[PDB]
Formats: structure tokens, C-alpha cells, sequence
């Protein structure tokens, strides 16, 4: 039945219908909260329900439910699983079920732009170089010489499952990570596996601190191949920082395109194992996930050192106070080069808005308090005082397993 | 459900398996389809036989952790406490079962980042008590062992339970120690604004308001279900820290102050099915809760404009973070007062440090640890900290703290 939601700061209660439409689990049972797991836990048959499900709601948006266009688009999805075991979206279909992935996606706090969104088809793809050709066209479009524009690419969905297309980055652009002989790690350390596959596979690594992987993409199951992102194509910001002139010193940079590539986008029971998608920046996800993680580049000890901040004890909250110098440079650095970034606080208040804006017209909206919350600052932001609800809704963005542990090569 | 859960620390890869979840007892409120674990609240009394199996179950965990499970005083304590749940709908509670089960509602507590001390903690049983008088002299010993001078010492005072739900008693306070707040004709607050509504409660029953940024509210003590009662607390016994920086000579002109100790008074303490509706329990603060909250949330004291003003800090942009760099500072002058006044209190990298060190020796030993990511995360820096990126399942154990309905809205005036 109804759910209510409160806000512990404004006093606003909301109502959430929306909830009665889930069906895919969220972890959790009557007696175990798995609201902090990351990641908790096709045939004809299972197939048509799925795909009704998604027509039926399509037509439902489009104000012709039950329509004669309707009766025949259901008609013909039921034959088409019949002869070949699937069938494929028409064109309205696929923007519309990608729009609403991304409106559903719970972790996401960008979601006021949900329905501004570029889909690009690519289902007529059939080799990694056409991939390629395919991700330089969204990467060169979503960047927009700093103008992001959010963006996704739709590669052929799954069939068998022996002939998935992938990208095997987990993002389209990233810095590599290398292990260095005395122990420590030269680069991104989230990205050393990754890094040693390329290096693996023929990729000559410069050897940085800022390298650019290569795009490794695998279609129609094949093994994957290497390829150079042309550079033009990638916008990168040096981080500098307004009132410490030595901050540029550091030697820091970082790219302005954030696009997942490891997601997998499911339509009406259609898997979409290729699905890169990007947006724009929120600066705490460079600031303090990128630079502060311990296991990232983990520069806090050096900011604080240039600060000369006393390290000796933790409740000086030296690390909390490098902490906010590194944001504000991050978010002073794309500003000052005209690159699309959105601070955490502008990025709260907008999702607060777009909640009351899916209360009033949808009957909720699915969001994942631990996921939206900003990794700084809790508290002074108004979603920290926001009760929300999670549940699953479809169209939907999932994980899915890394390619390199199911793959059998050549 | 599965035997075994698995957890894993996403920062240090660790992975710990949970097997206590299954004597999880009651709802989180979750269903498989939604997850509330962000929904902060997600005259019956009990009849016999909903009491034997729940006196059952605690009587067997307490004999079970003093190694002497089907012993023959196990037996006998099953057989007493049955006899006594026959005759008179209820029982009582021996004293080591008391301070075990008080003890181990602490253990249980799931949204409580300091629970590695749980088990020292000082239980005064306060059972005897029958009026509002002796239920302040109760609260005032309480509030003095737990001061000590600011080397403060963790404490629980728990008065007589719940008998037919008309004869409750309750501390109406929601902390034993909190500032007044006072609506103006103007629409403005002066105090602690979170206070307004029990702040008119106390005026009505007599109290004389100076009417200041940080006066101390009287206690609200019923006993035995009466109408409640009006009692001061000595200000001697209310240890207060001044607020000042290390570096901004100007920060003490703010007039900032705070009291030492935490001590919850509106929470229900279950043990066996009894309920114990006054326990008032106290601790020592984290910062956050001082410098985040209480200081820097909106509708609280809000000082993180007048903290910027005297920063000189570029207040048109957010993007300058300049709220940001505000919290910071005084959450450093909140740490730094407390430690210069030899008042004991934990920054939240220490505090959320020991959790997890905690958390990994309960897994070890008890074979789990429930804990409410949404509540252990701090307030403030939550990913330079170590629970941040710690999976935790949360589930209700019992004994527990739960919460219960504010006095005011249930009591029968007599
Ligand atoms: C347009 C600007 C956008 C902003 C500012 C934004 C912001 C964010 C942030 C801060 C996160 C948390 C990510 C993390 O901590 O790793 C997130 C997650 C996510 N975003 Fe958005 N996002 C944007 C666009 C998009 C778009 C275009 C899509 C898809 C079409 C999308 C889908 C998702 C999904 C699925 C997640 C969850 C990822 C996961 O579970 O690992 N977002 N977003
Ligand atoms: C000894 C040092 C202690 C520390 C540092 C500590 C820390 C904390 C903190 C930071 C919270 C979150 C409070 C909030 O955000 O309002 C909390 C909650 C809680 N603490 Fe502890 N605590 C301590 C002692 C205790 C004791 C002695 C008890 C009970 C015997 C206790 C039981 C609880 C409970 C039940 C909650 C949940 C309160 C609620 O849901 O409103 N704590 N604690
Ligand atoms: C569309 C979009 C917009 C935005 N503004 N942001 C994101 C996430 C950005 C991102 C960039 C990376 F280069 C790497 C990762 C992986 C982060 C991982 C996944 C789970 C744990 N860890 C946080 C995410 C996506
Ligand atoms: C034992 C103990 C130790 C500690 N370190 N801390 C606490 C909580 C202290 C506290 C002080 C207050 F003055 C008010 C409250 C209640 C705040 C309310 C409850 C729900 C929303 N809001 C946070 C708790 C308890
Ligand atoms: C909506 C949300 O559940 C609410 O703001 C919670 C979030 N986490 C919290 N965490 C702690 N420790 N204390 C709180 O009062 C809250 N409030
Ligand atoms: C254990 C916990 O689920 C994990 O650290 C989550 C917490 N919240 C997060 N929130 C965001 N936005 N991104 C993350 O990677 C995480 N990590
Ligand atoms: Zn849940």
C-alpha cells in the first residue's frame, strides 16, 4: 500500500505509489536490512512476459494504451520470440526504455536530466573496429568541447550469451595503474588489473602517472582488440587551485568525461551487455574518491604536508580540512576551463527537486540513500535529511560479470 | 535464508561472514521488494503466553554465555520464571540478568558507532524507585558517576518496568541534559530550536524560563503513571565545555558552549520481554554531533554563516565550499575545547577506527555485528573513514533499545 517519506529538516512528507510496480528483488528481507551490500546476491518462456510488461507501459506513456497500434506491436513482439527465441526494439522503443533506465537507476543523483538524453543506435554493429568507430562518434558528441552533453551508445544485445558484445573497460576513459618493483603503484591503483591486460595484449605503456588506457572491445564474442582514443577527443583539466599557488605544483590532472562502460542495460527482457553512457562530473567523485581514496592516489598526506597542517593526531581533522582544499580546486579547475561540473550541493538540491518533481507526477522515486548521499559534507546537504525508498523499477542499469573471468579466448 | 552472509570491506578487501543473523528476531521494515533502511522510524503490554517463549529465549542466552546451558540453576531459573509469569502475568529480573541483558542491548544497538565499550558499562538498578522524587535523586547519582569530572564513565539507571501500561514510568525529557528553546512573536528561535515543543511543556507545568541562548531544561519525571514532576538539576552536577579555537582568536566571542555528556532518557529498554520504559543511559560524545548537527545544521543552532562571515570567506558560490570549509573549522575548535578542559570525547576517525576493529571481533567471536550503515557513517568526511566503504547487515536483536511514543501525547492527566 501507500508509503510515506519524510524530511527531517523541511517537515515535507510524500506519498510513494510508485513502489507497487517493482518486482525484481532488493536484498533485503523482513528480518535483514542489505542496504550498504554493493552487490546484493533468457528463453522464450521467460521472455514475453517481460517484454509485454514493457510494451504495456510504453504504450501507457505515450497516452495509447490499448491502442490498435498496441494490439499489433504485441502481436508482432509474440511471433517474432516465437521464430528466432527474441526479438528487437523498435526505434521509439529503445530511446524510451533508455531514458527510463537511467530514470530508475536509485544510485544515480544526476537524475533531474533523466529525459535530456542522446541515445545513439548502434544494434547494426558487428566488429570492434565498428565499435570503436561508435564510442569515438559519442565520446567526441558527449564532450562538446566541454559542453557535456549526457550520452549512450546501445551495441547489439545479447543472444546466446557466447557472443556478447563488451567493453572490457570499466570506463571509456581512465588513467592506468602500474605496480612498481619496490612495492607501491605508479598511476590509478583501481586500474592495475586492467593495466596489466592491456600491457598484456600489446599495449606499450608510457609509463605515467596520467596514461590513458586503450579501448579493449570484444564483439560478437570474439576476443577483444586494442585501440587509441585519438587524443584531440579526450578533454582533460589540470587541477589548480584559487588561492594556493602551489597547488598546481602537484602535478595533478584529470579527464572531463565520466562514462560507465561496464553496465549492462536491460529493456523488456532484452540484455544490452554494451551500453557505455556519460554525463557529467560531480566534484566530490575526483575530489575525494579519485585523490583521497587510500587505495586511489591518496594524495591527502601531501596536500596536508603543503598546508603544513600538524599530522601528528587525527582530531586536528587535518585530512577533513586538505579534504575540502582538493574539492574546491577541482571544482575551481573546471569552471575556469568552461567544462561542465556540478558541485555536490547544486547536485542535492537539484535531486531534492526532482523528487518532489516524481512524487507529483509519477507517485515516487526509487533512490538509494546510501548511494546519493555525497561522500563529504553529509549532513549540510538536504538529502542527508531525506528518507527515500529503494525498490527496483525497469527498464534498468545493472552489474554484470567482469569479461576477462568468462571469456575464453582464441 | 542462508547460513552464512557474506560482508566485504570494499577499501581493504576484507570479507567477514555472518551467521548471528539468523536469531534476528523482529522486522526492519524491509520487505524484498523495498528497502526502508533510510526511514528513521520504520497500553498493549504483553500477555502470558507471548511472555514464556520470550523469557525463555533470554534466560537460555544467559545461561548459555555464562557456559552453564542446561545446568541445573538453568533448569531451576526456567522453572521459577515460569511459575511466576503463571501467577502474576509477569516476573523479575535477578540482578545478573539485568545488568547482562542492559549490557548486552548496547551490544545490539544497531545505529551505535561506540559499542566497543560495551561491556563496561555501569548499571544502577533503580527498581526500588516509587516516586518522582526518588527517580530525580536516582537520575542526579547517575548524572554524577557518569561526569566524574569529565573522565566520563558509561553509565544506565533503569526504573521499574512496565506493569499494566497505566502505571509507566518515564523520564518526558528526551536527553537528561538539553538547552531550552523559545518561539518568538517574530517567527525567530532563541536556543536550541529542536527543543521548542518540550520547552512550552516545561513552562506550563510552572517552570521560570531566564529565556537564554543555553539554559538548561528541568527534569519531567513520572513515576508509577502520576502526572510528571518538575525538579532542577544542580548546575554543579551539569559539567559545561566553552567553545573556542586553537588558531581564530575571534571564535570564543561567539559565545559557543556545550554540555559533556549524552544521555538519552526517551528509549524503551526490552530484556525478556519486559519492558523497561525509563532507562535513561549515557555515554561520551563523538564531535560530529556536536560540530555537525547541534552547531551547523539548519534548523539547530545554524552558525555556519557567522562562522564564514568571520572567515572571510567568498559566500555567493557554493562551489566555493565555503560551508564546507566552515564545518571543518568548527568541528577542529568542538575536539579542541572538549581535550583542553579534560572532557572526554572521540573525533569520528577514532571512533569509526575502533567500529571496525569492533566489528571485525564481533564477526569473529559472535559470528556477526548488526549495524545501520545510514547511522555509524559520520556526518561529515564519511568516505575518508573506515566505515564508509565497510558492507554492514543490519537486523534486530534482542535484548534492545527501541523507540516508544513521546509521554505528552499518551498520559492520562489525573
Ligand atoms: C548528467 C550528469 C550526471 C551526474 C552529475 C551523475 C551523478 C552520479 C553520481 C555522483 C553517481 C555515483 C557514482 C559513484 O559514486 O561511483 C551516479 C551513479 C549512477 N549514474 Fe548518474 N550521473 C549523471 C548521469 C547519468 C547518466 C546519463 C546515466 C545513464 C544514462 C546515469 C546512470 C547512473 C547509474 C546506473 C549509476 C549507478 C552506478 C552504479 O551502481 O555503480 N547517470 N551518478
Ligand atoms: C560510550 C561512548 C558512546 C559513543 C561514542 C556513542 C556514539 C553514538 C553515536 C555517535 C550515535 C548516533 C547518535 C545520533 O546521531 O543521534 C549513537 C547512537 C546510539 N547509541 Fe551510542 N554511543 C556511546 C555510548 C552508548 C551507550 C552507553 C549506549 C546504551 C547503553 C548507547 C546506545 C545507543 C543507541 C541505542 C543509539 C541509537 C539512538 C537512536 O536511534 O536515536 N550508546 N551512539
Ligand atoms: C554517467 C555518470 C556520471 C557521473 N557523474 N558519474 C558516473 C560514475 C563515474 C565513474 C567514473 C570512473 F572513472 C570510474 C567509476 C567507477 C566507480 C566505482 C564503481 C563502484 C565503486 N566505485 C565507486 C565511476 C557516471
Ligand atoms: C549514549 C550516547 C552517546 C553519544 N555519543 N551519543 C548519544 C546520542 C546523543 C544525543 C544527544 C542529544 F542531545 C539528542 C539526541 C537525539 C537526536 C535526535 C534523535 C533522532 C534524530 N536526532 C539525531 C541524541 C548517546
Ligand atoms: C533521512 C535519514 O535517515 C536521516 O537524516 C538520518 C541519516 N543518518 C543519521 N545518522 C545519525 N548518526 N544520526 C541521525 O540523526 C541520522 N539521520
Ligand atoms: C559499503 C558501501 O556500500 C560502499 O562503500 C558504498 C557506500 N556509498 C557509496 N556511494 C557512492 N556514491 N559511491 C560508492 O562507491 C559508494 N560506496
Ligand atoms: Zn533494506
Amino acid at each position: 500500500r501507500f508509503l510515506k517519506v519524510k524530511n527531517w529538516e523541511t517537515e515535507v512528507v510524500l506519498t510513494d505509489t510508485l513502489h507497487l510496480k517493482s518486482t525484481l528483488e532488493t536484498g533485503c528481507t523482513e528480518y535483514i536490512c542489505m542496504g550498504s551490500i554493493m552487490h546484493p546476491s533468457a528463453t522464450k518462456d521467460q521472455l514475453f512476459p517481460l517484454a509485454k510488461e514493457f510494451i504495456d507501459q510504453y504504450y501507457s506513456s505515450i497516452k495509447r494504451f490499448g491502442s490498435k497500434a498496441h494490439m499489433e506491436r504485441l502481436e508482432e513482439v509474440n511471433k517474432e520470440i516465437d521464430t528466432t527465441s527474441t526479438y528487437q526494439l523498435k526505434d521509439t522503443e529503445l530511446i524510451y526504455g533508455a531514458k527510463h533506465a537511467w530514470r530508475n537507476a536509485s544510485r544515480c543523483v544526476g537524475r533531474i536530466q533523466w529525459s535530456k538524453l542522446q541515445v545513439f543506435d548502434a544494434r547494426d554493429c558487428t566488429t570492434a573496429h565498428g565499435m570503436f568507430n561508435y564510442i569515438c562518434n559519442h565520446v567526441k558528441y558527449a564532450t562538446n568541447k566541454g559542453n557535456l552533453r549526457s550520452a549512450i551508445t546501445i551495441f547489439p544485445q545479447r543472444t546466446d550469451g557466447k557472443h556478447d558484445f563488451r567493453v572490457w573497460n570499466s570506463q571509456l576513459i581512465r588513467y592506468a595503474g602500474y605496480k612498481q618493483p619496490d612495492g607501491s603503484t605508479l598511476g590509478d591503483p583501481a586500474n592495475v588489473q586492467f593495466t596489466e591486460i592491456c600491457i598484456q595484449q600489446g599495449w606499450k605503456p608510457p609509463r605515467g602517472r596520467f596514461d590513458v588506457l586503450p579501448l579493449l572491445l570484444q564483439a560478437n564474442g570474439n576476443d577483444p582488440e586494442l585501440f587509441q582514443i585519438p587524443p584531440e577527443l579526450v578533454l582533460e583539466v589540470p587541477i589548480r587551485h584559487p588561492k594556493f599557488e602551489w597547488f598546481k605544483d602537484l602535478g595533478l590532472k584529470w579527464y572531463g568525461l565520466p562514462a560507465v562502460s561496464n553496465m549492462l542495460l536491460e529493456i523488456g527482457g532484452l540484455e544490452f551487455s554494451a551500453c557505455p553512457f556519460s554525463g557529467w562530473y560531480m566534484g566530490t567523485e575526483i575530489g575525494v574518491r579519485d585523490y583521497c581514496d587510500n587505495s586511489r592516489y591518496n594524495i591527502l598526506e601531501e596536500v596536508a604536508k603543503k598546508m603544513n597542517l600538524d599530522m601528528r593526531k587525527t582530531s586536528s581533522l587535518w585530512k577533513d580540512q586538505a579534504l575540502v582544499e582538493i574539492n574546491i580546486a577541482v571544482l575551481y579547475s573546471f569552471q575556469s576551463d568552461k567544462v561542465t561540473i556540478v558541485d555536490h550541493h547544486s547536485a542535492t538540491e537539484s535531486f531534492i527537486k526532482h523528487m518532489e518533481n516524481e512524487y507529483r507526477c509519477r507517485g515516487g522515486c526509487p533512490a538509494d540513500w546510501v548511494w546519493i548521499v555525497p561522500p563529504m559534507s553529509g549532513s549540510i546537504t538536504p538529502v542527508f535529511h531525506q528518507e527515500m525508498l529503494n525498490y527496483r523499477l525497469t527498464p534498468s542499469f545493472e552489474y554484470q560479470p567482469d569479461p576477462w573471468n568468462t571469456h575464453v579466448w582464441k
